[PDB]
């Protein structure tokens, strides 16, 4: 059935195989076919190939470590375009089909219960913000987005029967040297890039599938509305918008100071004037018509007349290429009086493109207003002037510290010695005052100041630069009014949503009191506007208590928000932390998102993409159009056909498997000490820091998620996203409850879809090399605690594979099953060079030696690689 | 066999008939639908209808006759456009098929008398220059083939079965907003365009069909040539160039100052940086590698060691902005000190260029060098600094009157009242002469300081700029010698090639014994560097004496010139005028080529191609492609495997032929007085040079070429193209000659063309509209001629037809025969819509009433409607 994939990818391998000849000889294409076959000779028990497996690879000279890892790097990275075009092929998958969208709409219309008036007011209501943060693992040194768009092309049109012979030739002309460019210019990074460089790369995921993404996505929206609704959404409604956190995410990044988020925010207005030039300029050429409503023929008037649509936009560009000159002046450091028709707000953009809409429209005109002006129009409510908008997020600690500071250089007393209530008191004491608190001429500390300059930044920026302020480890009350005092203090005029973060098991279970009592305050009340954003942090949750009892806990949470909120007429957003079932991406994404307690998205969809997962959910243009259908799909069948409550006999169950799972989990995590030792050895974890890997970098409470799941999916174990649950489940089965299980996993969304994210995780999971990686890197006197974690991991399996009636893993899920399978295999080889580029990079340091750049950027190569084959892992 | 085409072009009919309906009501399509029906039923002989449809048309109101006009000319030029696509598609006729030059290559393989070397080096003397020129009927106030180029994609993009529902919806949604476009944004020129429009008209040929075409061509040459011959051409080897007389021709047209050829020249340079600024910024991204020879290593030193290659094209870049910078200054008419960096010669572009190239083909990376790289090199060679070189054209007697200007005012004498003999002596005398001519401070007449400006605008221009220097109308030696005496005291600093034209019978006739003179002066074959440049003009030819003669007179002009050539050692090198069997384009252009005398392509191929033709052979990037190949594949055929020399006894009868059609042809065109005011009426001839057609604008023998041609194409008689050619052919059976006739039809490729080019332009002369004119326009005491001229045609007809032994008009070109029909059918409408227009035209200011600008414009759309759809005429 995946015949057209298994070609594409083996006439992809060919071409690189054949450009890998000419550049550096053939020996090197012998080396990975040897390793190729003693890896998988050495899997089937062959005892013999593993030690000449093992020989083979302490004989690679360091000067074919690298073209080596690059190799199977690139075939990786050729099965993953290849599995990519699959999908949105029409022959393949079809992911970008209209179709995901009226499937939903006819299901709806089907419903009895459901009156085309409550469906109407559900569209309306449509809300999706998507948040892209920076790619953890990105080694080159140029962004190479644009290129993968021209392999697909080319692959869409070799797709073809009755193509000509000398076309066929044509297009594997260029096809050739796509790859043999990918071959020759590489250019890993010698140093840890900024934050002004994860800035740069999101802008390039904007222009090069964004840009096109979002108007076609609102095109087919609208179109399958009408078509099976029977209308089309205003023209000024756009439900989608784009976020980022490059150069707002200072949690425990202390390269990101003010600034860089100043310099970011002006690079993105800049940005946006370059994409928005080329839009005017299209329109500046075709909107020539003279035919034009009285009211358009006044804003343009004398010397308007003759043209007055293309009157308008030469405006608009001569505003632009102001905006843009002033731009490139401060960018350079160079002060300047601003120009008179600088752009600082949408509503400036959107008010000429709209007038030129409206008269188009009334003279008889929709085919072309509808055209490319539609499009540009879309694009300015969905980037519009800052491009992408950005969120600010710190810790509470920080924001806590600086006030101390502020409140013992004042001699008022100290903030941070204070209890809860004496905070409260004196914050709100403090926001209702009339007089300034901050010093004129203050001179504290580094980190005070920068907790001072950021809020200064977000004051200075336009308004609608910044969306959202986020608060890691929020706790308290007290938390969030701190940040409103402080932005405050800076001069912010206007609303600014503060959004607690809550990371732990306790914080997340607290987190409804700590809502209910800020709710109390009615001072707080009226400073909200009736809206109200709200944090998940599913992944450091799952860190500290094991994805079972973080699950439960994030369910509970949000379903007493929920209704805390309902009740106090709050309109309540739920802000979605990275990774995760709802971090899936696909159909499984589709799933968890109506899995949510009933209400979790009538505030809208706010979900923050990994880094790691944008090129699968936004890589191309038609993979975007599919994502946003796929999203909006679910948030309209969540807010009209909500999920069962569910029973009580059920909840009782998962509040034991939350116990007995965080009890395994913490019994290995934190009791067991011979863990962290181990974890050192047996996954690259420690390079991970070290290596020049993303902006941001004790025990194992120290470090953060991110590098937590990325350890353990690089030696393949993914302990992290299945540790305890497995445990738990056995139990509760030997209790002869399974049948209650059984009946959860068929009734009850939130734990079929639970059980449906570890099935998985284990179909990516490899004991194998996990144990290869044990032989390779850790002492023999820890294998015993390797080999008990591996046993843990089988017997999970089947439990799971018996509560869900299946005799392989992940059976509903075909597809997803067979891309998994294809990235395994071509993933496999890189592990395996791993180990012996760890393992050198290893005895280096440890006998003193200097570490050898070629071993450390072969490192990289895998760790990359791995990762991108890997995709999402927690 | 032409179902493709058919349904395409009742596809866009469709698409276009909607977009009616929407824009102004369906009336407008009922006035298109009963014209074209009453029409058709008036041409079966039904007279009911022709009085209907003659009532149908008075009844337009002003108001409806541009609506009208606009829909034919719409439905016509998506018929061009179905019928150019279905031309280059490969279910089609796959005229951009490398298999054109295949066929050659292996004909000329399979040839005894031909060894691989003497083939090698005809293909290593190949050479092609073809010289764009000025649309004679460009109505449009902005170039719209962009557009076009994107209408095209769509239709194969569509052409694809296995295609997608939802795709098929999505490429039929821009193909509507496409037409549309196109009914809604029409800007008809209001006034005449200047030649400065009609240069950036030709610079939008360029960029959008040349600029990729070119490059595309030489890929495919190349490779057909190792796979074929066993060998590519080297890197350096660029055979192709073009070259443009917008800016550069000025005779007969007082808009061309000196001026307007300064500033043409400046933006030329200016879209040359703009262009090749694109090509730079991909190498800058793309060529990032690392490894360069040691050679490479030192153009760039320190500072350039990290990035070898990028580093060379950041300073190719820089230089050209540097360079842009300049020019829009003085475009601006601002002067400036130059810069630097400034560009003024290819070679400063080829040098780094070149030298990346070279360094990547040694350090194994061939793939890379011959991609973006290889392309841009070839640009440089064919496009270069000048983007499109240029040739001055003069006519002959402008020099003259200048010249005896300058000798009056000295007191040296009249040259104009001087024999040939001395004016021979006195320019010689003063070419060779140290002591300036030319009056520092000298007040001469405008026409005299034209001919001196022009001059100076020549020897200022960077040496590369103006290509040729051509003389119209030249008859005596001296006429060479004298422009060559002006570039003297211009202060020119080198060879610039003087060409003269001789465009009429008696010139041609003498053309090879004023060559013999101008040779035998040994002073002049020392200028010449064993190179000289002539021009045929045969569109003025045959205006003077009709094809038959105008023909013969050629084909013996360029045989003598020929031989006197090769005799004296001298390269010549043929430049052919607009029209003719050699300005065909397609197949039958390859034909006429190869039918020239002997050698006539030794000295390359240089061509003027007719602006209305531009679009046809190289109005997208496969058209260009397809042209460039049949023209290589007739040069190397035409050099190798020569035409048979003809029978003396055919020639006699060539002779007789000749004679005998001058007569018949000069008998009406100049004898006859009833000819000039028939012609008036039965033509838009007078409405021709009126309206603001065109830059350039008494009795016959004063009207120009493309004038003459043009205006009995447009009611259909296309008298200037047979008038004479069937009455002696008639002459010539009746002696019982036809035998003799047959015979050289099948031996001699001359002969064939000649008759060849007969039967297109009687199939696509309609006998019945050309009466329709005249029961419209002319007066019925004139109705007699035109009979008469109508009846000759009829019986050159059957004459054509019995020497070729065939049934119908051209059978050997069924392709073309079916291209033409249809365009037949879409233009009919135009031709008696045309009719009524013409009158009311003629009716007002022959009322004193003034020019309504409806009637006028809606003339001109008909105009170039109807010249659009008939192609080359003459
Ligand atoms: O829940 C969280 O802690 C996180 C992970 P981070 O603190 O490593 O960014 C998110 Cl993104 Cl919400
Ligand atoms: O032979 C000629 O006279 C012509 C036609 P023109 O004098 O109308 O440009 C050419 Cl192009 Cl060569
Ligand atoms: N994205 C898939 C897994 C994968 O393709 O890696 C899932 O979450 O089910
Ligand atoms: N170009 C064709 C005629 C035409 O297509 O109009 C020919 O010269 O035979
Ligand atoms: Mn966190
Ligand atoms: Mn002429």
């Amino acid at each position: 059935q995946y015949s057209a994939l298994r070609s594409n990818v083996s006439m992809l391998g060919k071409v690189l195989g054949e450009t890998i000849k000419d550049a550096l000889g053939e020996h090197i294409l012998e080396r990975v076919e040897t390793i190729r076959k003693l890896s998988k000779s050495s899997r089937a028990g062959n005892d013999a190939n593993r030690q000449e497996l093992l020989t083979t690879l302490q004989n690679l000279s360091n000067d074919e470590l690298l073209p080596v890892a690059r190799a199977f790097s690139q075939f990786l990275n050729l099965a993953n375009t290849a599995e990519q075009y699959h999908s949105i092929s029409p022959k393949g998958e079809a992911a970008s089909n209209p179709e995901v969208i009226a499937r939903t709409l006819r299901k709806l219309k089907n419903q009895p219960e459901l009156s085309e008036d409550t469906i109407k007011k559900a569209v309306e209501s449509l809300s999706l913000e998507l948040v892209l943060t920076a790619h953890p693992t990105e080694i080159t040194r140029r962004t190479l987005i644009h290129k993968m768009v021209e392999v697909n092309a080319c692959l869409k049109q070799l797709d073809n029967k009755d193509i000509a012979d000398y076309e066929h030739n044509q297009l594997m002309r260029r096809l050739r040297q796509l790859i043999a460019q990918s071959w020759h210019t590489d250019e890993i990074r010698k140093l840890r890039p900024s934050p002004v460089d994860e800035a740069k790369w999101g802008f390039a995921v904007v222009e090069n599938s964004l840009w096109q993404g979002v108007p076609n996505y609102l095109r087919e929206l609208n179109e399958q509305l009408e078509e099976n609704l029977g209308y089309k959404l205003p023209v000024e409604f756009v439900p989608v918008r784009f976020t980022s956190w490059m150069g707002g995410d200072r949690d425990g990044n202390p390269n990101v100071t003010a600034d860089i988020t100043r310099h970011v925010l002006l690079l993105s207005r800049w940005k946006a004037t370059d994409l928005f030039l080329k839009d005017i300029q299209v329109l500046v050429s075709e909107l020539s018509m003279v035919e034009a409503t009285p009211e358009l023929l006044a804003l343009v008037g004398e010397e308007g007349a003759a043209e007055p649509y293309r009157y308008l936009m030469k405006n608009l560009r001569s505003r632009l290429m102001a905006t843009q000159a002033w731009l490139e002046a401060r960018l350079k450091g160079e002060e300047l009086p601003k120009p008179e028709g600088l752009l600082t707000q949408n509503e400036e953009l959107w008010e000429p493109l709209y007038a030129c809409y409206q008269s188009l429209q009334a003279c008889g005109m929709g085919i072309i207003a509808n055209g490319d002006l539609l499009d540009t129009l879309r694009r300015v409510k969905c980037f519009g002037v800052p491009l992408v908008r950005i969120d600010i997020r710190q810790e509470s600690t920080r924001h806590t510290e600086a006030l101390g500071e502020l409140t013992r250089y004042l001699g008022i007393g100290d903030y941070e010695s204070w209890s809860e209530a004496d905070k409260q008191a004196f914050l709100i004491r403090e926001l209702n005052s009339k007089r300034p608190l901050l010093p004129r001429n203050w001179q504290p500390s580094a980190e005070t100041r920068e907790v001072l300059d950021t809020c200064q930044v977000i004051a200075e920026a336009p308004q609608g630069s910044i969306a959202a302020y986020v608060i890691s480890m929020a706790k308290t009350p007290s938390d969030v009014l701190a940040v409103h005092l402080l932005l405050k203090e800076a001069g912010i005029g206007f609303a600014m949503p503060v959004a607690p973060l809550f990371e732990t098991l306790d914080d997340l279970n607290n987190a409804n009191d700590v809502m209910t009592q800020l709710l109390n305050i009615d001072w707080y009340r009226g400073l909200i506007q009736g809206k109200q954003m709200v944090m998940i942090g599913y992944s450091d949750s799952a860190k500290d208590a094991g994805v079972m009892a973080a699950s439960w806990a994030q369910y509970q949470a949000q379903d007493a928000l929920i209704k805390t909120c309902e009740k106090a007429g709050i309109e309540l957003t739920l802000f979605h932390g990275r990774g995760g079932s709802i971090g899936r991406g696909g159909a499984p994404a589709h799933a968890a998102l109506l899995s949510q307690p009933p209400g979790s998205l009538k505030g809208g969809l706010r979900v923050t993409e990994q880094g790691e997962m944008i090129r699968f959910k936004y890589g191309l243009p038609e993979i975007t159009v599919s994502s946003l259908s796929l999203y909006t799909g679910a948030i309209l069948e969540a807010n009209l056909l909500p999920p069962p409550e569910p029973k009580e006999s059920w909840r009782r169950i998962m509040d034991e498997l939350s116990v007995i799972s965080c009890d395994v989990y913490r019994g290995y995590v934190r009791e067991n000490k011979d863990f962290v030792p181990y974890f050192r050895s047996a996954t690259p974890e420690q390079e991970l820091g070290k290596l020049p890997l993303g902006s941001r970098p004790g025990g194992v409470e120290s470090l953060r998620a991110i590098p937590w799941i990325f350890a353990w999916t690089q030696n393949r174990l993914m302990l992290p996203a299945w540790l305890g649950a497995g445990t738990a489940l056995q139990k509760v089965v030997e209790d002869g409850k399974q049948s209650e299980l059984e009946a959860m996993c068929r009734d009850w969304p939130f734990f079929s879809t639970r059980l449906g994210m570890l099935e998985m995780v284990f179909a990516k999971a490899d004991l194998w090399l996990a144990e290869y990686y044990d032989q390779r890197l850790v002492d023999k006197a820890l294998w015993p605690l390797g080999k008990e974690l591996r046993n843990l991991q089988e017997e999970d399996i089947k439990v799971v594979l018996a509560i869900a009636n299946d005799s392989h893993l992940m059976a509903d899920l075909p597809w997803i099953a067979e891309s998994i399978q294809l990235r395994n295999i071509y993933t496999d080889p890189l592990n395996v060079l791993q180990a012996e580029l760890l393992h050198r990079s290893r005895q280096a340091e440890k006998e003193g030696q200097e570490p050898d750049p070629r071993v450390e950027q072969a490192l990289m190569v895998t760790i990359a690689g791995i990762a991108a084959g890997m995709r999402n892992t927690g």
